[PDB]
């Protein structure tokens, strides 16, 4: 029952961009947004899990990632990410 | 401000002891001296750390997936819950 | 960006025993040893920086403290303890 | 053997001039006679050194605290960087 964590700046984060991360990341990994499952919005936070997919991305592979293209993730989010991770929730 | 590692635990608030018995048990998992754990505070429940030059190449995002492979173990040596571990950085 | 500084004969000294150090330190001085942070082991040395506190104990105060109680410090964890001070890192 | 205080500096080695100058400089801080430092050497990057007696009752721990707080000066006067000070004990 893990998931995936972006922390944000924001005060809530709202769904809409929560899920507007998840679009320009999967962009990124090449997969479809809709593999990303389990979708939560929790104070700062944008949470999930994901769908068995082609490549084999892991929670960890997709978190590191949003890590890797964060500023790609904010300048069109309008919000800054302070970390990505995994764990409970 | 450079990338932190970080481990979030249930403790409240998480002890330097404790906090410090993770890393070790890490780096003995990663086969890294764990001195190469450097920087390293507890604050609240969570431990943060950044890592040493290593000949192992290790990343931060290395050693964050390592510890999610053996949280079972993390966990059961030291008493603790595991609830986040991931890698940050200040805006 | 000073440090306090914490030099034993030890090669290397292991975190463990370092945070022991502190941890036996912070008793003395009356108070948490969470309160010590930044820390890393270098060679033969500990070293670290103090978190805002209620007695107001500096980096100087701290390691004049780990001076004059160094044999203390030695006994519970099986070091030397050759020198103590402020510096970069 | 006695404690004895010490200035790492960034000089490989320090001139044994510029370690002395430091303490001309500590000393007119601390208003002592410098001649109350004694036992002096320097060594590599390292001045070493003792206390005299004296009335202002001014120890190693008073000294070395000091020269944290004159850093700037005691650089800005020497040409040279000050690394660490401290105090030292042999076992
Ligand atoms: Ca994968
Ligand atoms: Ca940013
Ligand atoms: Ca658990
Ligand atoms: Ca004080
Ligand atoms: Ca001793
Ligand atoms: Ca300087």
């Amino acid at each position: 029952e893990e998931y995936g964590y972006i922390v944000t700046d924001q005060k809530p984060l709202s769904l809409a961009a929560g899920v507007k991360l998840l679009e320009i990341l999967a962009e990124h990994v090449h997969m479809s947004s809709g593999s990303f499952i389990n979708i939560s919005v929790v104070g700062p936070a944008l949470t999930f899990r994901i769908r068995h997919n082609e490549q084999n991305l892991s929670l960890a592979d997709v978190t590191q990632q949003a890590g890797l293209v964060k500023s790609e993730l904010e300048a069109q989010t309008g919000l800054q990410i302070l970390q990505t991770g995994v764990g409970q929730r």
